[PDB]
């Protein structure tokens, strides 16, 4: 699919999956989460084939989990956090 392996390995115009990195404090305003500082969580660009009027777009397909550790308290949690990584590309 157009994951990382098939599109990190040939960078082009196409839709497919880009490198991103996300810092929770400067990006998200996020200060509630104590590791990591960040993550990276890629997104998705490129060209999708054309058309007179409701062209397609290249939208994320497949989401994946991020491992995150948070204190409630004193008291540490280990918790994935749903749908924070983009693991794959498709035109829409």
């Amino acid at each position: 699919a157009l994951d990382a392996a098939y599109c990190f390995r040939n960078v082009q115009d196409n839709c497919c999956l880009r490198p991103l990195y996300i810092d929770f404090k400067r990006d998200l305003g996020w200060k509630w989460i104590h590791e990591p500082k960040g993550y990276n969580a890629n997104f998705c660009a490129g060209a999708c084939p054309y058309r007179a009027s409701k062209s397609p777009s290249c939208v994320s397909q497949d989401l994946e989990p991020l491992t995150i550790l948070y204190y409630i308290g004193n008291t540490p949690k280990i918790e994935q956090l749903s749908n924070m990584i983009v693991k794959s590309c498709k035109c829409s």
